[PDB]
């Protein structure tokens, strides 16, 4: 017979998301330095991907995201003295996988997608940490609208098939996730 064997990638509807609350993950969430890489697919024009910050989420909190508007890709963090905003200008709710890698250290901020042009930015002000302690959710998050001060409304409709922090540490989306919401697999339904 052909009968395959795989890990499975998480699905997304909108209302879904997975949360991480080890302390290995989290530790990488944190301080000055952040490296996100991630690849997805969606055909949603919008959608969060990732996001921590705090719970309650108050008006010049913490956090850091990575998400969806109008098919471009936004990197977003503020360290405690403003936001920035990064985006890579494009079409990426094509139904086809992309790479996004965001980098930051202290205010500077960097994403790249696929093979196009580099965009950067800079948090303003002199903050240059991350002091966050809400968990860590990928494709969506519980009240998001509230958590993230309007900041997205839905989360992810498609899938994620990889996450790494750290340029180094995978995470197994499905394995490594304390709880989710709406998770199935890539493709059923
Ligand atoms: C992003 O691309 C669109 C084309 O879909 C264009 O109209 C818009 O001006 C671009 N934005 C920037 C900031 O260049």
């Amino acid at each position: 017979s052909a009968i395959i064997e795989a890990i499975e990638i998480p699905q997304f509807i909108g209302r879904s998301y997975l949360t991480y609350d080890n302390p290995d993950i989290l530790k990488r969430v944190s301080g000055s330095r952040s490296n996100v890489f991630m690849r997805f697919k969606t055909t949603a024009k919008d959608g969060l991907l990732l996001w921590r910050g705090d719970s309650p989420m108050r008006p010049n909190s913490d956090f850091i995201s990575l998400g969806l508007r109008d098919g471009a890709l936004v990197f977003s963090y503020n360290l405690g003295s403003g936001v920035a905003s990064i985006m890579v200008n494009g079409s990426f709710n094509d139904g086809r996988w992309h790479r996004v890698k965001a980098v930051r250290d202290g205010q500077s901020g960097k994403i790249t997608v696929d093979d196009y042009g580099a965009r950067t930015g800079k948090s303003p002000g002199m903050m240059r940490q991350l002091n966050i302690n809400g968990a860590l959710y990928v494709g969506g998050m519980k009240e998001i609208a509230l958590h993230t001060n309007r900041q997205y409304m839905r989360g992810l409709v498609g899938c994620i098939s990889h996450f790494t922090l750290s340029t180094d540490y995978h995470i197994s989306l499905v394995e490594d996730a304390v709880d989710g919401k709406n998770i199935n697999t890539c493709g059923a339904k």
